[PDB]
C-alpha cells in the first residue's frame, strides 16, 4: 500500500486529488501548515479529510525540518502548490519541499505541481504569463539536479475554467445569448474534468511506466475546437449563440494596460486557443492517460455542460 | 411541499441552510447572483445545490425588479447574510430584499439574518461589535414595518468558532497545550453545530408555532461553561491543559488600539464569556427549538469534539 503526502490539499485540484487517493486505496497523509489555523474552509476540509482515512501531519513552509519529517512518512509526494496570478503564484515555494525530500532520501517519487501547459514546450510564451512556465521549469530543474523521481501530470485545461464558461474567461457559467469565438475557433484544445485528473493523478504516482516521466492527459473525445465545444451547447439547449469572432491582433491588443494577473491570463489563453500549444505535437499512447488507465470512464464535455442546464 | 428562497446559498450557515431545506423536503430555490460568476467555489456550490434538487434563481441586490421576482416564487425568504467584521458585515443589504418581499407581497414569512446573539437584548453592548446588533434591528423594524410575517432564530454560538477552538479567539482548533479561561470560566454558554442549527431552521420555517415568534436553538445538554466545555476535552485526550484566568479588565485592556474587526470580535466575545448574555435569561418549551423539534438528535460537544482527535 502506497503512503502518499499531498502538499497543498486544500487546493482547487490539490482538495481532488486528495480524495482520489483516498478512493485508490493508498494511505493519505495531508500537510495541514499552522498559517491557515483561522481559514475555516480550510480548517473544516482537513476535518472532512479526516473523516475519510486521511492522516493529517503539521508542518511548515518556514520549518524546512517539519517538512523534512513529513516526506520521511511516505513513498509519494504529490505537490499541488498553486501556479495562477488570479489566485495565487507561489511554484517556487516548493523548491523548500524539494530540498527536504533530497535531505530525507526515502522518497521514491514526486509529482510537482503541474497539471497544465506543458512547461518545457512554452519557451516562447509571451510574458508575464511566461513565468508560470519558468518557474515550474526552475522546480523541475532542481527535481532532477538532485535525482529525485519524478513524473509531471500535464495537458489539459481544468473543465470548470475553460468548458463550462464556452471558454469565456468574463465568467465561469455559459452566456445567455452571445459568444466571443477566439480566431476561427477551429483550434483544437484538451479539456479535461478536474475529478479525473485527480484519478488519472493518484492511478499514475505509482505506476512503474511513468517514473520519471512527462504523463500527458489528452482524452480522445475532449479535444475539441472551441467552436465544437459551443455547438455541444447549442445543441444541448437548442438555442443557436450569436458568434462574434476575435481575431488574434484584437485578442493582445493593449495587454500591456492591463493588470499583471490578466495579462498572465490573456497570455495563457492565447497559447491554448490561437496557437493551439495543447495540440501542436503528437503523443503517444504509453505516454497518455486515458490509454495508461482505460478503466477511467473520463467525463465527456456534453456531460459535463448538461450540469450547467 | 413549502417553497423556499435561500438567499446568501454559499455562506457558512447559508449553505447548511440549503441542504437542510432540501433534506427536510422543501421546494428549495437559491439566489445566485451575477456577481458571484468569476468565484469557482461558490459557483461549484450551486452547481452541487442543483444535484441535490435546488432550483436556481437568478437576481442581483442592485436590481430591485430580479429580487421581486424572485421572492414572487417563494412562500419562505431565508436570508444567511453575512454579518461578521471579519467577514463582510453587510446586513443592510437586506433592507432592499425587505423592500423586494414588501412589493411581492406573496410572501408567507421571512428568516432575516440573525442565528446569534439576540439583538433586541444587547441595547448595551460595546462599540463597534454593537453595530451588529444596530445593524439586525434596523432590519427587524424594516420588516415588521412592512407587514412582512417573521421567524427570528437565535440563541446559539456556532460550535465551528467558539467550541472546536475551546473558544480561543486566536484559532479555530483546540489549543496543544495552554488555554485562557475567561472570568472564572463558569458562565454558561449555548454552542450548536451548524447543521443542526440549519435543520432547526429548515423545521421552524413553515411551524405556525413560530409565526411572528423568536426561536431559540438552546439545547440544554449544549448549555456548558467554558470550563465544562475544556473539561470535555480534557477527557477526550487523556491531558489537562493548563489554564490561565483572564480578569475581564485584562480581557478588554486597550481595545481601542485593535483593528476594528478584532474590537467587534472582543466585544461579541465579552458579552457572551464574561456578561453570560446567552443564558443570563430563559425562554418557554414553545420558543426554544430542541423542544419544539424533539426528533432533532443534536450534536452534543463531546461528539463534535471528537472530530478534532
Ligand atoms: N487549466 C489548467 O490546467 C489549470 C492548471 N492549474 C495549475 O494547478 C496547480 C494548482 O493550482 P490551483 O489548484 O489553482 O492552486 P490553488 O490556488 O488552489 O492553491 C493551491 C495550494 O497552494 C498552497 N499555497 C498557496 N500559497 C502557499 C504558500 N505561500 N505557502 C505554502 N502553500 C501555499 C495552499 O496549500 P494549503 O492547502 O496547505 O493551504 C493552496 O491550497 C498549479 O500548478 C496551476 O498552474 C490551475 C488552474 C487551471
Ligand atoms: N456564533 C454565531 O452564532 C454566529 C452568527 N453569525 C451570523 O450568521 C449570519 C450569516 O453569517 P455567515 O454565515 O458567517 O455569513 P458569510 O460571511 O458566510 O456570508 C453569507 C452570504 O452573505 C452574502 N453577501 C455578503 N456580502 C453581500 C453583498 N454586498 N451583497 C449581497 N450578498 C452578500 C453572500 O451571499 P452569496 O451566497 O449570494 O454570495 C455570502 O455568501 C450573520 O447574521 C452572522 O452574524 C455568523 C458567525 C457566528
Ligand atoms: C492549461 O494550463 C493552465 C491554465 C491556467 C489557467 C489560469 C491562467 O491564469 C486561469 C485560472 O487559474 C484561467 C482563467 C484566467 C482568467 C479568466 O477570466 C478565467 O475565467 C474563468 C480563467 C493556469 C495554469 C496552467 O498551467
Ligand atoms: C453568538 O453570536 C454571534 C457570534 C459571532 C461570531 C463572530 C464575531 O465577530 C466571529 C466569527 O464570525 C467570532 C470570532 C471572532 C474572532 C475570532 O478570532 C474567532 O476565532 C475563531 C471567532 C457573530 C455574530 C453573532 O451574533
Amino acid at each position: 500500500k502506497t503512503r502518499v503526502l499531498v502538499v497543498g490539499a486544500t487546493g482547487y485540484i490539490g482538495k481532488r486529488i486528495v480524495r482520489a487517493c483516498l478512493a485508490e486505496g493508498h494511505e493519505t497523509y495531508v500537510l495541514q501548515r499552522p498559517e491557515i489555523g483561522l481559514e475555516i474552509e480550510k480548517v473544516q476540509l482537513f476535518l472532512s479529510f479526516k473523516k475519510l482515512g486521511a492522516r493529517i501531519v503539521e508542518g511548515s513552509f518556514s520549518d524546512h525540518q517539519s517538512l523534512v519529517s513529513a516526506v520521511k512518512l511516505v513513498d509519494v509526494v504529490v505537490s499541488a502548490m498553486s501556479g495562477v496570478h488570479f489566485r495565487s503564484h507561489n511554484i517556487l515555494v516548493q523548491l523548500k519541499l524539494v530540498e527536504a525530500i533530497k535531505e530525507a532520501g526515502n522518497v521514491k517519487r514526486f509529482l510537482p505541481s503541474e497539471f497544465g501547459m506543458d512547461p518545457p514546450r512554452m519557451g516562447h510564451a509571451l510574458p508575464p504569463g511566461r513565468e508560470t512556465f519558468d518557474q515550474k521549469m526552475e522546480v523541475r530543474q532542481a527535481i532532477e539536479a538532485a535525482g529525485i523521481p519524478y513524473t509531471y501530470v500535464v495537458g489539459a485545461c481544468f473543465a470548470a475554467y475553460f468548458a463550462g464558461n464556452l471558454s469565456q474567461m468574463v465568467t465561469l457559467l455559459p452566456p445567455k445569448e452571445k459568444v466571443n469565438i477566439y480566431g476561427d475557433g477551429n483550434v483544437k484544445v484538451v479539456f479535461a474534468d478536474e475529478d479525473d485528473i485527480a484519478k488519472y493523478t493518484a492511478k499514475t504516482l505509482n505506476d512503474p511506466r511513468t517514473l520519471n516521466k512527462t504523463v500527458n492527459i489528452r482524452p480522445p473525445d475532449n479535444v475539441l475546437t472551441q467552436l465544437e465545444l459551443v455547438q455541444i451547447w447549442e445543441k444541448l439547449t437548442g438555442k443557436e449563440l450569436e458568434k462574434t469572432n476575435i481575431a488574434a491582433q484584437d485578442f493582445l491588443a493593449n495587454i500591456e494596460q492591463m493588470e499583471i494577473p490578466h495579462q498572465a491570463g490573456i497570455g495563457h489563453f492565447y497559447h491554448i486557443f490561437y496557437e493551439g500549444c495543447l495540440t501542436d505535437h503528437e503523443v503517444g499512447e504509453d505516454e497518455e492517460a486515458s490509454s495508461l488507465y482505460p478503466d477511467v470512464k473520463y467525463k465527456r464535455m456534453d456531460d459535463y455542460l448538461r450540469m450547467f442546464l
